[PDB]
């Protein structure tokens, strides 16, 4: 599902909290 693909993606591509 949808969501599930993004909060799995904020783990594995994520870039909005590597900030540094």
């Amino acid at each position: 599902g949808l969501f599930g693909a993004i909060a799995g993606f904020i783990e594995n591509g994520w870039e909005g909290m590597i900030d540094g």
